[PDB]
């Protein structure tokens, strides 16, 4: 029964979910001036030259596109991270406006919508296991803001039609997720969580500097989903992001001088 409504939204969700009031909860404001360079952080991999994708569901909170996680083929490894982490799903969060939308916020700014990359450490054997784990999991986060077309988010957009509502799911085979990402990997790193229920404390966030630019035509189709199921009175899937948390102790680790 969580959601984002004003009687089922992130103010509520302690009630169900008493971490969300913990000490590594996500997303965060990032304050670029605090975060240090950390020299200590090697080089980060992402390597999915080999991602097959399977298919796109709503959800009821997004849309997930789905990986064959069942073999190391699109993985992330490197940087703030200790082994093999297999990449599962990505999905976004977005606004009803393009000034916001995004969870992590820099310097206050909110960003018209996020990518969340998700992955899971292979030392757990499957996603399940991992995500009860401290280091269970990685996620990739890449602002979006509204400019020119992303040409590798399209195909995405132009299936969001088949999937309107609630439970509905479509083939979504031979899509390639480094359409997604932008030139630069300069990143952000701190241990978090979870930014919906159950909010599991498993996560090393990995969040990148630049942003992708995404039309505004892209985005508006990602508003015309569904909260609700078919038949149901409609609801519009936007502003399907938690607000930024306390970071609390914590500190965020920067890639690059
Ligand atoms: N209505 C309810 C509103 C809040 C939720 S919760 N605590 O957000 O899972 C559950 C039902
Ligand atoms: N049993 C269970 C149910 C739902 C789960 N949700 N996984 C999610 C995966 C990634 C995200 S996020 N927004 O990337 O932090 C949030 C939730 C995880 C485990
Ligand atoms: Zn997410």
């Amino acid at each position: 029964h969580w959601g984002y409504g004003k009687h089922n939204g992130p103010e509520h969700w302690h009630k169900d979910f008493p971490i969300a009031k913990g000490e590594r909860q996500s997303p965060v404001d990032i304050d670029t001036h605090t975060a240090k360079y950390d020299p200590s952080l090697k080089p980060l991999s992402v390597s999915y030259d080999q991602a097959t994708s399977l298919r796109i569901l709503n959800n009821g909170h997004a849309f997930n596109v789905e990986f064959d996680d069942s073999q190391d083929k699109a993985v992330l490894k490197g940087g703030p991270l200790d082994g093999t982490y297999r990449l599962i799903q990505f999905h976004f969060h977005w606004g009803s406006l393009d000034g916001q939308g995004s969870e992590h916020t820099v310097d206050k700014k909110k960003y018209a919508a996020e990518l969340h990359l998700v992955h899971w450490n292979t030392k757990y054997g499957d996603f399940c296991k991992a995500v009860q784990q401290p280091d269970g999991l990685a996620v990739l986060g890449i602002f979006l803001k509204v400019g020119s077309a992303k040409p590798g988010l399209q195909k995405v957009v132009d299936v969001l039609d088949s999937i309107k509502t609630k439970g509905k799911s479509a083939d979504f085979t031979n899509f390639d997720p480094r359409g997604l990402l932008p030139e630069s990997l300069d990143y952000w790193t701190y241990p978090g969580s979870l930014t919906t229920p159950p909010l599991l404390e498993s996560v090393t966030w990995i969040v990148l500097k630049e942003p992708i630019s995404v039309s505004s035509e892209q985005v508006l189709k990602f508003r015309k989903l569904n909260f609700n199921g078919e038949g149901e009175p409609e609801e519009l899937m936007v502003d399907n992001w938690r607000p930024a948390q306390p970071l609390k102790n914590r500190q965020i680790k920067a890639s690059f001088k």
